[PDB]
């Protein structure tokens, strides 16, 4: 009966998940008609909707996408504040969202602007560091390295076999890779400076190394065809360098399997996942917490059945659904009975002196002409092309990280 536009993002993931979610919540309220676009540009399908005005009830795409739609809607405010739905009963279920969510969830990644008010409800809840084929690392003896030094040596070695040591889908995957390094030299209060822009953070050692120790891995020990593979078209065949053997090892999440799932690869290849190295030996490794995010614009039409929905995608039916192909929803139990191809993603946190890091930058205020994340994820390009020097990037981080304390 009443007509509900929901769009989401299409990933690694797959798009099936929500058609089947949509078709599952309809099944409960058969009075609630959605009408699902997925799409792996989420901006360029739902843009001429908004400048006609018409625009979507209730969009999946989390921060961080290639066309920076969310973060461009929280700085122009036009994100309906959704604190309500953690109260809200979730349908076809006798508990609140509040009650099913993991602890801590709830942070700066879904409340962008600093307070108690959510904006981003969490999607998903996949472990992010470092993907490798676990059968060519033990063929040639080459164990997992906990610090760069250990990195850098086995890149030597992997060239020596025509094998770079490094690759990146997309400059962006460098969030949950910056989230783990920082936490890894800095600790946890150091890394919640830098995404809350404390005063003079970039000019610290501790923020310098993280730069230099990301300097050298993209302008010496990269794959050759990264940075003319970092786009949204052309991501893929940076992964696939992984199968094919001529990169050892990528920064990604859980998304990666059925992503890659029917790729070639080399002959008994398998998953191998590890938190991204620290620099000091012995030394706390970090493995970002990645999720998306689900919201209502602030200029939709039907925002309570947008909340209802949204509710119900934290429900354990909906659960089900996501995990078929690796998305698990950030609820309690869910990684409980764990699918086999995850277990070597989870099963890092196992890992002795492995905490967890989650979050993103504050958008508590906004700079003309300037963006962190640009700064920090989109730079590794320009870093890695030689257009960029360590100290440039370093002043820039600090130039605009000061700014945004000001503003
Ligand atoms: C190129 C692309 O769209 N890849 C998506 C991926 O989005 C990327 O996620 C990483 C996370 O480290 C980073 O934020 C990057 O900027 C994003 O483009 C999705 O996370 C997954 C799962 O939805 O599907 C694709 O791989
Ligand atoms: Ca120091
Ligand atoms: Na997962
Ligand atoms: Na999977």
């Amino acid at each position: 009966k009443t007509t509900l536009k929901f769009a989401a993002f299409e990933g690694g993931y797959g798009a099936d998940m929500y058609k089947e979610v949509v078709a599952a919540y309809e099944k409960l309220n058969p009075d609630v008609k959605i009408e699902l676009t997925t799409s792996k540009k989420i901006e360029d399908e739902i843009t001429p909707g908004m400048k006609a005005g018409n625009y979507p009830d209730i969009v999946e795409l989390g921060q961080g996408s290639t066309s920076g739609l969310t973060e461009t809607l929280l700085k122009d405010k036009a994100i309906e504040d959704v604190t309500d739905v953690l109260d809200m009963k979730v349908p076809g279920e006798n508990k609140t969202v509040k009650d099913k969510l993991v602890d801590g969830v709830i942070g700066l990644y879904t409340n962008p602007y600093g307070g108690d008010k959510t904006y981003l409800m969490p999607m998903y809840y996949s472990p992010s560091g470092l993907v490798y084929n676990k059968t060519l690392l033990e063929q040639n003896g080459w164990k997992m390295p906990t610090t760069w030094d250990e990195m850098f040596k086995l890149g030597d070695e992997a060239k020596a076999k025509g094998i770079s040591l490094f690759t990146y889908p997309t400059a962006g995957y460098f969030d949950a890779f910056f989230n783990a390094l920082l936490a890894d030299i800095g600790g946890d209060q150091f890394y919640q400076d830098v995404m809350t822009y404390k005063k003079d953070v970039w000019k610290t050692d501790e923020a310098k190394e993280a730069l230099e120790t990301t300097y050298k891995l993209v302008t010496e020990y990269l794959n050759p065809d990264t940075v003319g593979y970092a786009n949204a078209q052309d991501f893929t065949k940076n992964q696939q360098s992984i199968l094919d053997g001529k990169s050892l090892f990528m920064p990604n999440g859980t998304w990666i399997v059925n992503e890659m799932k029917d790729a070639p690869r080399t002959s008994g290849f398998e998953w191998g996942f590890a938190p991204v190295p620290t620099v000091k030996n012995g030394g706390t490794r970090y493995i970002n917490t990645t999720i998306e995010a689900v919201w209502i614009p602030a200029k939709a039409k039907n925002k309570e059945a947008a909340k209802k929905f949204m509710a119900y995608l934290y429900s354990d039916e909906a659960a089900s659904i996501f995990a078929k192909t690796g998305a698990i929803q950030p609820i309690k139990g869910n990684t409980d009975d764990l699918a086999s191809d995850m277990k070597v993603f989870y099963d890092a946190y196992n890992e002795d002196n492995v905490k967890a890091v989650a979050g993103s930058f504050s958008a508590t205020a906004t700079v003309e002409g300037k963006n962190i994340k640009d700064d920090l994820y989109n730079a590794v390009d320009s870093v890695a092309s030689g257009k960029t020097t360590l100290q440039q990037w370093q002043d820039k981080l600090n130039e605009t990280s000061n700014a945004l304390n000001a503003a």
